[PDB]
């Protein structure tokens, strides 16, 4: 029976198409990863999924978020595409708050920046707003961009110490980050 409920939670697997995810592409804020700054991927993937570029967590997230047994659709969103592609359908589909559902309208919304390093029309996000949006994604629901508590605060804290550590941003970004944070 333990066989018999891997399969027939395998089968219900199936009805979600992986093709679909490719949607999230024609959104009218969307923005790639290929074109983020390195350090804003660096805000996501050093607090959600250290190990992202590596493994078969954000692919799991992907799939929760546009969908609802969400490890069958994950093994097969890494077969159709690449780490880049899977890292843009995250960042172009969750909840960021104030019903912002991309990177861009988020950042756009509560900083009038851009996450967009091609970008020479808007101001381009700072580290410290990188690691602010990268925090909310999976925090309370109470954490406010728009008046960060205490809590919040540290939760962003630790974000920058994350990137720090994994080598996204340097000592003099991370000191001048801790400084508008404090």
């Amino acid at each position: 029976i333990i066989a018999l409920f891997i399969g027939i939670m395998y089968f219900l697997s199936t009805r979600d198409n992986v093709d679909e995810l490719r949607k999230i592409e024609n959104k009218s804020s969307f923005v790639s990863a290929d074109n983020m700054p390195e350090y804003v991927k660096g805000a996501f993937i050093s607090m959600e999924d250290e190990r992202f570029y590596n493994h078969h967590t954000i692919t799991q997230q992907v799939v929760k978020n546009y969908f609802y047994k969400e490890l069958f659709v994950a093994h097969r969103v890494e077969k159709q595409y690449n780490k880049n592609e899977i890292l843009s359908f995250y960042l172009n589909n969750i909840y960021f708050g104030d019903n912002q559902y991309t990177l861009e309208g988020a950042a756009n919304h509560y900083f009038g920046t851009t996450v967009n390093k091609n970008s020479t029309t808007m101001s381009h996000i700072t580290v410290l707003q990188s690691a602010i949006l990268a925090s909310k994604v999976n925090a309370p629901s109470v954490y406010n961009i728009n008046n960060m508590s205490e809590n919040f605060t540290q939760r962003v804290s630790t974000n920058l110490e994350k990137m720090k550590q994994q080598n996204y941003i340097n000592e003099t970004q991370y000191q001048q980050a801790m400084s508008q944070l404090n």
